């Protein structure tokens, strides 16, 4: 039990890397498939059953790309490679994994989609107003924003669960310079 079954994804909009964004929120994901004769829907490949679990439970009726997806359990027990128009995605030990370390469950904010977002590997000379447009220029309203003691990590409140998402997709590992990538998590603390 480690592929998902994910539909009335936004055909026009989604991307393997945003579904690899997205769930790998939750675990690790190993492959993506969106489907060829229904692009509305994808096989998501976890590295593990308790890992799709999780991302179904949290996930499902989520907003993405304007739509409310449903992630089931597939009937595939895997995700099969092709021998194209890049539907399919192999995504074998990415270092954007974020479940690679022994013990990460209780370290990577593992939360419900949330207005709120955790951010984390800021830079220094980084500025809050640097961090409010880069989030606003994903086309949501940030509300609240602020820095924890060091300026490496940092809450910042879109308007919505939905433009939270958005955000999440879009900027985690975004580069804010030196070598320095954003990490992009959700969060159930409050500013
Ligand atoms: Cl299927
Ligand atoms: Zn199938
Ligand atoms: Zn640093």
């Amino acid at each position: 039990n480690t592929v998902l079954l994910v539909s009335n994804l936004n055909e026009e909009m989604v991307t393997p890397q945003s579904l690899f964004t997205l769930f790998g929120v939750y675990g690790d994901v190993q492959r993506v498939k969106i489907l060829y004769n229904k692009k509305d829907s994808a096989l998501i490949q976890m590295a593990d059953g308790n890992q799709s679990q999780l991302a179904m439970n949290h996930l499902n009726g989520q907003k993405m790309y304007g739509k409310i997806i449903r992630v089931t359990l597939s009937k595939h027990q895997t995700v099969q490679l092709p021998r194209d128009q890049g539907l399919t995605k192999d995504f074998g030990n990415s270092p954007l994994h974020r479940f690679k370390k022994p013990g990460s469950k209780n370290f990577q904010n593992i939360f419900p989609p949330s207005a709120t977002l955790h951010l984390s590997n800021i830079p220094p000379s980084v500025a809050e107003e640097d961090l409010r447009t880069l989030f606003a220029n994903t086309g949501g309203t940030v509300k609240a924003f602020k820095f924890f003691q060091d300026h490496k990590m940092a809450l910042l409140q879109m308007a919505t669960v939905e433009e939270a998402i958005q955000a999440l997709i879009d900027l985690h590992n975004y580069n804010l310079g030196e070598n320095h990538h954003l990490r992009v998590s959700f969060s159930k603390s409050t500013i």
